[PDB]
């Protein structure tokens, strides 16, 4: 799967989501070079409005293009588990609030990267930060904490989103993900590191729908000898 990232890679971003009962589904569309770490994606929701604020389903909304450096090039996980591909599935929970449930099969469909999402959330407040829209428009920098899981044959990862609030406060939303080959044959089990990013959302002022850019920069740290479980 190392070899199939060598070079700009399309990208298509299909999620259908419930959350309490406001049920939508979002399309995007998009290039990864994973030479740099390189995401460039748009998202549209086609079903009217989104009900969840865009910053909230960003980590939702393809790992295998994060970079990983030459010494750390047999840790990557997810690239590795391609074509055939891996399914990814996360509870998150917002600190005071809901959670979302995912779950995501990602995969090479033809030349194509493909996500494909389902997504339930509930128990969320509607005079909430969440469903009463009150974040700020904005992606910051995270660093996302990787395990391996030799059990389920993938990895365990954890990390918190800090979404500001509008008023000004953090709104946590902690990730508990897992990681497994649809892959049934062979993928790299990591030894324990982090990756490292950096984005931005912003809005193609053309675009008469409900949608969101999203350029990214992931590059995995914190490995430093001579590598494989």
């Amino acid at each position: 799967g190392e070899e199939l990232f060598t070079g700009v890679v399309p990208i298509l971003v299909e999620l259908d989501g419930d959350v309490n009962g406001h049920k939508f589904s979002v399309s995007g569309e998009g290039e990864g070079d994973a030479t740099y770490g390189k995401l460039t994606l748009k998202f549209i929701c086609t079903t009217g409005k989104l009900p969840v604020p865009w910053p909230t389903l960003v980590t939702t909304f393809v790992q295998c293009f994060s970079r990983y450096p030459d010494h750390m090039k047999r840790h990557d996980f997810f690239k590795s588990a391609m074509p055939e591909g891996y399914v990814q599935e996360r509870t998150i929970f917002f600190k005071d609030d809901g959670n979302y449930k995912t779950r995501a099969e990602v995969k090479f469909e033809g030349d194509t990267l493909v996500n494909r999402i389902e997504l339930k959330g509930i128990d969320f407040k509607e005079d909430g930060n969440i469903l009463g829209h009150k974040l700020e428009y904005n992606y910051n920098s995270h660093n996302v904490y990787i395990m391996a899981d030799k059990q389920k044959n993938g990895i365990k990862v954890n990390f918190k989103i800090r979404h500001n609030i509008e008023d000004g406060s953090v709104q946590l939303a902690d990730h508990y993900q897992q990681n497994t080959p649809i892959g049934d044959g062979p993928v790299l089990l990591p030894d324990n590191h982090y990756l490292s990013t950096q984005g931005a959302l912003s809005k193609d002022p053309n675009e008469k729908r409900d949608h969101m850019v999203l350029l990214e920069f992931v590059t995995a740290a914190g490995i430093t000898h001579g590598m494989d479980e």
